[PDB]
């Protein structure tokens, strides 16, 4: 199962959100992603210091749960129903012309990859944009298994460079859904 921890590694890497009717909102106090489904999720990617070329980010879905961990994130049967994602995986990236999608051979787990870009002129990270194709409520069953996206630096070979995480519910209300989570924090 692959790890969740926090790994800056060699180049610092970490990711920042951006807050985007939400349609998008981050809770730093729960490092948790709301989001509506489909819909546009930037994720900044951060280095202290540019890694090298050929540097690919792998964003995967796993349950938080340690029970759960050996099971495969995957849409449910109704949503399995751009041409380029496979109907199984429940993140995609929105406009990058070289995502690839994987499914392990081993595991069976999926993943989406794009290349590492480093900040364009105007901008101080890298920015990816990921869509969530299902509802935590279609695959977190009876007691709502919270899901964690576990994004990676990674070289040309796969091995890795940094990781970090954060727990994502795709909803219908990410605003609202957050307010009550971190009214419940409390
Ligand atoms: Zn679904």
């Amino acid at each position: 199962v692959p790890s969740q921890k926090t790994y800056q590694g060699s180049y610092g890497f970490r990711l920042g959100f951006l807050h985007s009717s939400v349609t998008c909102t981050y809770s730093p106090a729960l490092n948790k992603l709301f989001c509506q489904l489909a819909k546009t999720c930037p994720v900044q990617l951060w280095v202290d210091s540019t890694p090298p070329p050929g540097t690919r980010v792998r964003a995967m879905a796993i349950y938080k749960q340690s029970q759960h961990m050996t099971e495969v994130v995957r849409r449910c049967p109704h949503h399995e129903r751009d041409g380029l994602a496979p109907p199984q995986h429940l993140i995609r990236v929105e406009g990058n012309l070289r995502a690839e999608y994987l499914d392990d051979r081993n595991t069976f787990r999926h993943s989406v990859v794009v290349p590492y870009e480093p900040p364009e002129v105007g901008s101080d990270c890298t920015t990816i944009h990921y869509n969530y194709m299902c509802y935590s409520s279609c695959m977190g069953g009876m007691n709502r298994s919270p899901i964690l996206t576990i994004i990676t630096l990674e070289d040309s070979s796969g091995n890795l460079l940094g990781r970090d995480s954060f727990e994502v519910r795709v909803c219908a209300c990410p605003g609202r859904d957050r307010r009550t989570e971190e009214e419940n924090l409390r």
